[PDB]
C-alpha cells in the first residue's frame, strides 16, 4: 500500500521532521496509522449564540433540543470521540452473488446516467466563478494567486503519471493551497457529476439533484401515485463508513466514459484519493495535541466533490437489487453463488429497471422507495450483505413502511398538503420546530459583529418566511426579526450547506415577491398563476399538525411573548442604532 500513499506521507514527515514521532498509544483499530505531529488545537466545545435571534426567541429559551444544538464539540477531543463511534470500523466484504449482482446493476446504471449527457473535465475559471459566488474566504485569495494555480499543475502533472504528492483530506498558506488545489483537481475530474446535472430527476429517473426542497414533497407525492406497496425510508447507518472496496470499484466505471484526458486525470482521483487515501486527524494528549496521520482502503471522505453523486449512486444502484430481491428475482442461493445467472438479472434491468427507478427519490443516503408490492418490507438479504445495515432496528426486523406520502421522512423533514382560502393546493416541507430554532440562534464564527449577527438572523428569517411560512410561531418570530433588522440590510452567510436550498432568501427583495415568485410562478405543481397578493392569504398547517410538529401555540408563555414582541424589537433596535426599520408585525 506503502506505493500509492508513501509519498504524501514523506512530504508530511519532512514538513514536520522535528515533531515527528511514532505514537504507539494511538487509538487506531481499522486505519493503517503512520505517525504524528504537534500541531496548535482547532475548533470548539460550543457553538457561538445568534443574540438577535435569541433576544426574539425567549420561549425556546426553556427548550431541550434548541440548547442540545448550541453545544456540538469540534476540538481535538470531539474529533476523537466522533472517530471512536463511527468511523473506526469494517464492513464485512459482501458475498460473490451479491458482488455479481452489484456489478451488473452498477454497468447498467451508468449506461441509463450517460445516455444523454458525457462527461468532460470542469475547468479553473468554473471553480473560481463558483469560489467567487459563494464568497459574495481565503480561497477568493488563492483563486486570485497565479502560484496557485502553479502549484494545482504540479500536482496534475504527478497525478498524470499516476503518483499524489499533496492531495489529503482532513477530518501556512501552502498546506492551504495544497488543500484547496486537491479539491480543484478532484472538481476537474470528477465535477462534471454536480456543474451537469446527472442526479437531476429528468437524467437520473430516482435523483432529485437541483430540485430544491420546495419540490422534494411534490415528488414524494408524485411517487404516491404509482400502483404499488408502502413507500419505505430506510436510514443507513453511517452510510459513508459502508462504502465498500466493491462500492468503489463499482463507481469508478463511469471512466468508461470519458475522453482519454479526462480518463486519465479521474482514475487518478480513483486510485489515489478515493481507493486510497491520506487522512489528517486531531488527538489530545497529556503533552497537549497532535495531528495523526492515518490511511484505509475504503469509506467515503464526508467532505469531498464527488460524495453526493457517488452516494446518490450506489444508493440507487442497493435499492434497485433490493427491489430485486422483493419481487423474487435475487434469492438467497443467488446472493452466495458466484455463478449466478447473469441473464434474469439483465433481463430485469432492460425491462423493469427504468419504471423501478420512478419509484424512488434518492439524495446521497436519503431514500423514499416505493416498490411494486410489500414483500420489499421483508427483503433483507442484499441490503445487510451490501453493508447498507439499517440504523437502530435489529438486522432481521422487517421495515415498516408508510400508507400516506405525508409521513415519509425524506432530507430530514416530512411534507403537508395544504388549502389555501382560494381552495388551491400547496405541498410544504416541514420538521420538528425545536430544531429550526435551535439552528437559527447557532451563529458561525467568532468575532462577528452585531451587524454580521443580525444579517445571519435576517437570512435565517427570510427563509422562514420562504420555505416554513406554515409554522405560526416561525411567521411571527420571522416578522420580529425583519422588524428588528435594518430593511437595507443584505442577509448575510448561509442558512444551510444543504445542496436542497437555492437560497432564495439571500435578498432585500419583498419576501411576498419572492414566495409568489417560488409557490405560485415557477412552481410546476401550481397551473393556476394567479399571485397571493396578501401574507394573510398565505396559510398555515391546521393547528393541530403545528402543535404536532412542535408549535408552543397555545401555551401562556408563548401568548406572552406574542403579546410583549414589540418590546423585545425595540431592544434590538435600540443596539443596533438610528437605522431604517419597517413594522412587519
Ligand atoms: C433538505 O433541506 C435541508 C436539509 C437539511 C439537513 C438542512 C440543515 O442544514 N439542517 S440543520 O441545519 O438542522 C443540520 C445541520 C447539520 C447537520 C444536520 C444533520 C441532520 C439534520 N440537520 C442538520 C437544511 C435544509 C434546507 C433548508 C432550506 C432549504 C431550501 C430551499 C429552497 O431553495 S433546504
Ligand atoms: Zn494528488
Ligand atoms: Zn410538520
Amino acid at each position: 500500500n506503502m506505493d500509492v500513499i508513501g509519498e504524501r506521507i514523506k512530504r508530511i514527515k519532512e514538513e514536520h521532521n522535528s515533531t515527528w514521532h511514532y505514537d504507539d498509544e494511538n487509538p487506531y483499530k481499522t486505519w493503517a496509522y503512520h505517525g504524528s505531529y504537534e500541531v496548535k488545537a482547532t475548533g470548539s466545545a460550543s457553538s457561538m449564540i445568534n443574540g438577535v435571534v435569541k433576544l426574539l426567541t425567549k420561549p425556546w429559551d426553556v427548550v431541550p433540543m434548541v440548547t442540545q444544538m448550541a453545544m456540538t464539540d469540534t476540538t481535538p477531543f470531539g474529533q476523537q470521540r466522533v472517530f471512536k463511534e463511527k468511523v473506526d470500523t469494517r464492513t464485512p466484504r459482501p458475498l460473490p452473488g451479491t458482488r455479481k449482482v452489484m456489478e451488473i446493476t452498477a454497468e447498467w446504471l451508468w449506461r441509463t446516467l450517460g445516455r444523454n449527457k458525457r462527461p468532460r473535465l470542469c475547468t479553473r475559471e468554473e471553480f473560481t466563478k463558483k469560489v467567487r459566488t459563494n464568497a459574495a474566504d481565503s480561497a477568493k485569495a488563492a483563486v486570485e494567486d497565479e502560484e496557485f494555480w502553479k502549484l494545482v499543475d504540479r500536482e496534475r502533472e504527478l497525478h498524470k503519471l499516476g503518483k499524489c504528492g499533496s492531495c489529503v483530506y482532513n477530518m501556512s498558506r501552502a498546506i492551504w493551497y495544497m488543500w484547496l488545489g486537491v479539491r480543484y483537481l478532484e472538481f476537474e475530474a470528477l465535477g462534471f457529476l454536480n456543474e451537469d446535472h446527472w442526479f437531476s430527476r429528468e437524467n437520473s429517473y430516482s435523483g432529485v439533484e437541483g430540485e430544491g426542497l420546495h419540490k422534494l414533497g411534490y415528488i414524494l407525492r408524485d411517487i404516491s401515485k404509482i400502483p404499488g406497496g408502502a413507500m419505505y425510508a430506510d436510514d443507513t447507518a453511517g452510510w459513508d463508513t459502508r462504502i465498500t472496496e466493491d462500492d468503489l470499484h463499482n463507481e469508478e466505471k463511469i471512466i468508461q466514459q470519458m475522453d482519454p484526458e479526462h480518463r486519465q486525470l479521474a482514475n487518478a482521483i480513483f486510485k489515489l484519493t478515493y481507493q486510497n487515501k491520506v487522512v489528517k486527524v486531531q488527538r489530545p494528549t497529556p503533552t497537549g495535541t497532535v495531528m495523526d496521520i492515518i490511511s484505509r482502503k475504503d469509506q467515503r471522505g464526508s467532505g469531498q466533490v464527488g460524495t453526493y453523486g457517488l452516494n446518490t449512486f450506489t444508493n440507487m444502484e442497493a435499492q434497485l437489487v433490493r427491489q430485486m430481491e422483493g419481487e423474487g428475482v435475487l434469492t438467497k442461493a443467488d446472493l452466495e453463488n458466484p455463478h449466478l445467472l447473469e441473464k434474469k438479472i439483465t433481463q430485469w434491468l432492460e425491462t423493469k429497471g427504468v419504471e423501478r427507478l420512478k419509484r424512488m427519490a434518492i439524495s446521497g443516503d436519503d431514500c423514499v422507495v416505493k416498490p411494486i408490492d410489500d414483500r420489499f418490507a421483508n427483503a433483507l438479504l442484499a441490503l445487510n450483505d451490501m453493508g447498507k445495515v439499517r440504523k437502530d432496528i435489529p438486522q432481521w426486523q422487517p421495515s415498516k413502511g408508510w400508507h400516506d406520502w405525508q409521513q415519509v421522512p425524506f432530507c430530514s423533514h416530512h411534507f403537508h398538503e395544504l388549502i389555501m382560502k382560494d381552495g388551491r393546493k400547496l405541498v410544504v416541507p416541514c420538521r420538528p420546530q425545536d430544531e429550526l430554532i435551535g439552528r437559527a440562534r447557532i451563529s458561525q464564527g467568532a468575532g462577528w459583529s452585531l451587524r454580521e449577527t443580525a444579517c445571519l438572523g435576517k437570512a435565517y428569517a427570510q427563509m422562514w418566511s420562504l420555505m416554513y411560512f406554515h409554522r405560526r410561531d416561525l411567521r411571527l418570530a420571522s416578522n420580529a426579526i425583519c422588524s428588528a433588522v435594518p430593511v437595507h440590510w443584505v442577509p448575510t452567510s448561509r442558512t444551510t450547506w444543504s445542496i436542497h436550498a437555492h437560497h432564495q432568501w439571500m435578498t432585500t427583495e419583498d419576501m411576498l415577491t419572492v414566495w409568489n415568485r417560488v409557490w405560485i410562478e415557477e412552481n410546476p405543481w401550481m397551473e393556476d398563476k394567479t399571485p397571493v397578493t396578501t401574507w394573510e392569504n398565505v396559510p398555515y398547517l391546521g393547528k393541530r399538525e403545528d402543535q404536532w410538529c412542535g408549535s408552543l401555540i397555545g401555551l401562556t408563555s408563548r401568548a406572552t411573548w406574542a403579546q410583549n414582541i414589540p418590546t423585545a424589537i425595540q431592544q434590538v433596535r435600540s443596539l443596533i442604532g438610528n437605522e431604517e426599520f419597517l413594522d412587519y408585525m
